[PDB]
């Protein structure tokens, strides 16, 4: 899996526009699922989203994680991350896991986010639908992880 | 050189005695979080500018992934993000050692912002305060996120 993590003072997620998700402080995570991802790839991403110290605490920097501060996470499935753009200007999403197997895997990723942190702290979107997300980028702080490293 | 490109309806950048001021605003376009590696050559910058300016990340009436930023007459907001070279292999605390030392990073970033203006419309590129802490409200349009590391290419 690939993931883009941004630190936010809040995010509102709307669909065709109907609001359907909100978070106050915390993390928006754009999670791409690769065609050959093992439940291991999931784990590494979950375990990194939840434990990464991305907030300052008094006079320390990079000290506190999203759990520590009782913050929330908005998880959005983002296949366009496997958009190879190395050859020509038309992104090529061949590496990206197919929408159906994707949805089931992504769901298991949400279950686990809940098991590890908290049922009420994991917010999602509507998988495979056009979404509008207002994101209050705090910093901003963007973290990239490709779990093939 | 690394960039995260998220497609947007608009984005409003603000800096910080106490609370915020909007210094940058774009409507329909791209926001580009641009991290600069310590060993980045100008050719790494060129690929970044090119792809940002040329990738077809917009559907076009009946056709998908077809129109780029300039075709639609759109804007860019170019924000330096060293955190992109945050190394999260080690532990839970990220070390950015691979990022470019902020004094020369700033030199490079402006050269880039020029080249951005040069290679498109110069009045179509907005930025943020290099050094500083920022607040960016972003209407993500999809969302559509695109990652590029020039060191792959």
């Amino acid at each position: 899996m690939r993931v883009v993590i941004q630190r936010v003072k809040g995010a509102i997620l709307s669909v065709r526009l109907e609001i359907i998700s909100e978070i106050k402080n915390g993390l928006i995570c754009f999670l791409g699922i690769h065609k050959n991802d093992t439940w291991e790839d999931a784990l590494y991403i979950i375990r990194k989203c939840l434990n990464l110290r991305l907030w300052n605490n008094d006079n320390k920097t990079w000290d506190k994680n999203v759990k520590d501060l009782n913050y929330e996470l908005l998880i959005v499935s983002q296949f366009t991350l496997f958009g190879n753009t190395k050859k020509g200007n038309k992104p090529d999403f061949h590496l990206a896991k197919e929408p159906n197997e994707a949805l089931i895997f992504y769901n298991k990723i949400i279950d686990e986010f809940k098991k590890q942190y908290n049922d009420d702290k994991i917010k999602i979107g509507k998988f495979g639908n056009y979404m509008n997300i207002d994101v209050t980028n705090d910093g901003p702080v963007t973290i990239y992880i490709d779990t093939h490293d």
